[PDB]
């Protein structure tokens, strides 16, 4: 598990990339950038080179669920292990984010121990 890995943090609201980044640092990862949508998000995996995708589900721009499908529809992407951060706490909606790919789901709000605890649950 490199704790230099590459992150994108996606969500619209920036507090909470920003609660996000600090968790991540707290863990030793501070390699992370950001992106507010799923539509700025997709160029940015792109070209980035990224290692790993923390993404928030409702958004206004692509919701999050649309860009694990990008990321997985894509040869190029499709490795990249993807963290689905959201409010969407039903379990049909959980079951459709495993569907479509996802390595790791967890609830807002969460703390570091949470964090740290899905991490380790998603290197796979
Ligand atoms: F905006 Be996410 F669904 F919390
Ligand atoms: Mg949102």
């Amino acid at each position: 598990a490199n704790k230099n890995m590459k992150i994108l943090i996606v969500d619209d609201f920036s507090t909470m990339r920003r609660i996000v980044k600090n968790l991540l640092r707290d863990l030793g990862f501070n390699n992370t950038q950001e992106a507010d949508d799923g539509l700025t998000a997709l160029p940015m995996l792109k070209k980035g080179d990224f290692d790993f995708v923390v993404t928030d589900w409702n958004m206004p721009g692509m919701q999050g669920i649309d860009l694990l499908k990008n990321i997985r529809a894509d040869e190029e992407l499709k490795h990249l292990p993807v963290l689905m951060i959201t409010a969407e706490a039903k379990r049909e909606q959980i079951i459709e984010a495993a569907q479509a790919g996802v390595n790791g789901y967890i609830v807002k709000p969460f703390t570091a121990a949470t964090l740290k605890e899905k991490l380790d649950k998603i290197f796979e």
